């Protein structure tokens, strides 16, 4: 019972009292993808639909505390709406992302945050060769829409997409799936933007 | 009578979810109402069902004698904490087919029974045979591990007593089973109730 | 401004109810006007209807004396500004699509009327629709969370209003009835009330 | 510049900080349709989809002001949500209307308001004969859902639907399109309701 | 540095913009980046595009001195925190779908840049797409409610940016131009400004 009034004393003290990153306050977001399924490939429009979850990690000094003086709370679940989250976007989506999981994140006492939204995405992809041995290869990069490498940097823990939850009876078998940090330039802006590029080769099952 | 109830609600409302120190057990039961569609071009199947959810909070307890012998009441689910029970292998956002209103009883227990339509990952191969198709989908808290939310069932049988009698697909069997599993994000295990459905096309 | 200010003052007073109970129960009267059977899907056994649903109920908490409020006898209000019953179609397969403005009318005796137009997909096997005998389907409506002890349902007629049915629909209506029923549900000991809409239809000749 | 926006921000504050029409204080709404396109005709469901915009004009004494007491301001743009708007609805839609334009109205100093939303509407319509020289004919009426002829009256400026912006390469050519005020009874209510009936004759382009 | 920023945004927002007037007009620069022609429907004559709409404008009310806010020169903010122009496609057939965060960048001289990604269905007869010559379609963009006297438009170039066009699209772009036009509409005596996007395209191979 005391435990609950310690948490709401913490949540109140952190929240009731962060404008996003700046070049003076740069931030690094670690990204990693777990591909659950390739649902559909449309060769009349060259759209492919993926189901996956995107693990996101970042850290802020604004959210730090000392467990010692909050009944030894080390972390808490909270709405993603109640905290700053990064605007990590797919570059070649052809439809708005459909969110498949609760929008709840976990804040740890070192100020570190973790969010793992599950999503359905339609993206630009030519499935030619998916009915052949070689299969088809498509790619899609993910990055902050409005924050350049000076404000938001990206990182991965591995270049292999997690395939351990891939749906074993999908219409499409995964032949490879990698995730790789890149740096590119864009017409709007002198400054470079960071992406993590998701490349997947796939073909029709047996 | 009415004054008692509007006093009770304002008293009870004016809980930050479960913690390791204060865990919660949620009881789950499924009632399968219809297998609407089986798509063999994308391997997706669409179900209409209820998700019975039961849990209990000390913070929602009261003495009926102090509130005109009121023992329970209806409230919007938005007025109370509800569990983030999610299908692991959905391919589209869940569509809610019923009012989201729960019932709280004086012992702090809550019952909530939403109707939903879910598209999930399922290969219907064999649905046009005697032996039918078989698919599974597991349900659980997205963000709470077994240390914060535990699950249980009262029965391993999915309720088929209202299943639509003229559906395109007849149900051969449907079971609900609690499992424990690990996920890459986290060292703590997460609990699920796995729904396994066997079905085929109607005569 | 004098009748305008009398209405501001009235809506203030009334709006500034925890739903029905066993002690303070409620009767909702329902009627359906079927405008169209839009689509029958025999690959999924789903049929789509367009109709409007007249709802009536009465709260003592919405009563006022017109003499105290400039002889105002009734007013239009947003459905969100008042309590509305949770009348739900039992066998829907998609969320209900609202086709009309969500505005109710409250009268000085506390009665309320609300008449939402809706597109509904519900579970229906349309087999026989291409024969002289036609197809037959049913969908029942009722409170999701209130039993017969908290909400009762009534109809004025068992005939669905077909006077606005689309004359050039793909589907011709052989009959349409609306019938009050009392039934038990697994969740609960106490029976719930429904109004059962039974439509009989065939492909246009 | 600064001053004229000081006066505008004043006016809006003063006007915004009306319960709809009553029998004692009824309102006349003028309606006019501009048909942009017949997008689709579905003879499997007898539904037709139109894109059009709906000109709405009405006048309120509560929105009246003196231009001379507010820096010679004679009108302003405002969010359609910041004011009362009429609940004009199609009687035979088969799907919720989709709004294709910003929801912004213009209020003039005499209390008059104009609002011209673009919409896509599916409504009940048997396209039988769209592939003949005579074409198909369909009708849909528009009116206040909850206000009778005692509360809201409807009028048109012309019985001709504006076809000057009809899409020249539509799948369907317009033979005629008219808008006509009618009076009718409905089961719910002893009071008659007003509608403007839009009658369109069309055929396949060839 | 955090403090200065949260001091600025606070200063700019909770202490003042009512949109443009005839007395205080605004010029918006528009540029399009065509990403993909996704679909061409010859049964309904609709074509779906994915594109950016680069928008620039400038407000005196959004100006500040960097020396009074720790030499801050710009900042990111949600599109909802500020006024944005109501730039609309004239001939869309469905509501626009937003594909990117709605976040803008404000600079100390009061200038704003906003680059939303969108998918649009618009009116387009794709006859000829299966030929060497291809199909031609056009769609104009402008303020829905502001005339040339309130909002003017300009382009930075006649060339639609094709440098990110999807290389394996079903349709290859033959040309794409963006041209400012002036037009009168039935509602209003004043002329309304548009930027007209004209795209020539054909099936790939
Ligand atoms: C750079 N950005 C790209 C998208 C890009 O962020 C991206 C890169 C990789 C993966 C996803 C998105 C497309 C056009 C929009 C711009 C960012 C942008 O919107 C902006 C706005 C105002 C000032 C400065 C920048
Ligand atoms: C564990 N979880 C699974 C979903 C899982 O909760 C589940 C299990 C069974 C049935 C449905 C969902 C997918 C990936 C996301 C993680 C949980 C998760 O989102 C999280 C976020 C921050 C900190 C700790 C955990
Ligand atoms: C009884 N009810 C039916 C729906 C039922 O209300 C109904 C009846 C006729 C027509 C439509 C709906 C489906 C399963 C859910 C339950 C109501 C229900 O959700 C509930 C929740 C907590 C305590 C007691 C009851
Ligand atoms: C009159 N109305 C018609 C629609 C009608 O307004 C209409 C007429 C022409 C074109 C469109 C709609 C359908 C059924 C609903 C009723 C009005 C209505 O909703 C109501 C509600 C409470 C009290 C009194 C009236
Ligand atoms: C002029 N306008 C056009 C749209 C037009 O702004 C446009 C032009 C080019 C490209 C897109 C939109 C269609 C009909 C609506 C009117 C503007 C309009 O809605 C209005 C409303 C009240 C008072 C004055 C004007």
């Amino acid at each position: 019972l005391h435990s609950q009034a310690n948490l709401m004393r913490l949540k109140s003290d952190l929240f009731n009292r962060y404008p996003g990153p700046t070049k003076d306050d740069p931030l690094t977001v670690t990204l990693g993808f777990t591909l659950q399924d390739i649902v559909k490939a449309d060769s009349s429009t060259n759209e492919v639909d993926l189901v996956y979850y995107e693990q996101q990690r970042w850290k802020l000094n604004s959210l730090m505390w000392d467990p010692n003086e909050y009944g030894n709370i080390t972390d808490f679940r909270t709405s993603a709406a109640d905290i700053w989250t990064p605007d990590i976007t797919a570059y070649s989506s052809t439809r708005p992302v459909q969110v498949l999981s609760p929008q709840i994140a976990v804040v740890t006492h070192d100020g570190s945050v973790m969010f793992i939204p599950a999503q359905r995405l339609s993206f630009m992809c030519d499935p030619t060769g998916v009915d052949s041995e070689e299969g088809a290869t498509c790619a899609v990069k993910f990055g902050s829409w409005v924050y350049s490498g000076f404000e938001i940097d990206l990182k991965t823990d591995t270049d292999q997409v997690d395939l351990s939850s891939y749906y074993a009876s999908s219409k499409y078998e995964i032949l490879s799936a990698t995730q790789t940090r890149q740096v590119q330039h864009y017409s709007c802006c002198p400054e470079p933007y960071i992406d993590v590029n998701l490349v997947v080769k796939f073909r029709e099952r047996r």
